[PDB]
């Protein structure tokens, strides 16, 4: 599963946790057809937490929407 894979080269905060604007930046970088509404539905949607960003186990979930 490279989705911590992909997420390390996101962690741009090295937090462990992406936010939607990392997401969306990666997912505005690499998959551009993804709207800002999928990936903020989907986002916010995966966010479970309510941090506002992408924790660790929604990651692996963040990206099974696709690879």
């Amino acid at each position: 599963s490279s989705a911590k894979r992909v997420f390390e080269k996101f962690d741009k905060n090295k937090d462990g946790k992406l936010s939607l604007d990392e997401f969306r930046e990666v997912a505005l970088a690499f998959s551009p057809y993804f709207t800002q509404e999928d990936i903020v539905k989907f986002f916010e949607e995966i966010d479970v937490d309510g941090n506002g960003e992408l924790n660790a186990d929604e990651f692996t979930s963040c990206i099974e929407k696709m690879l």
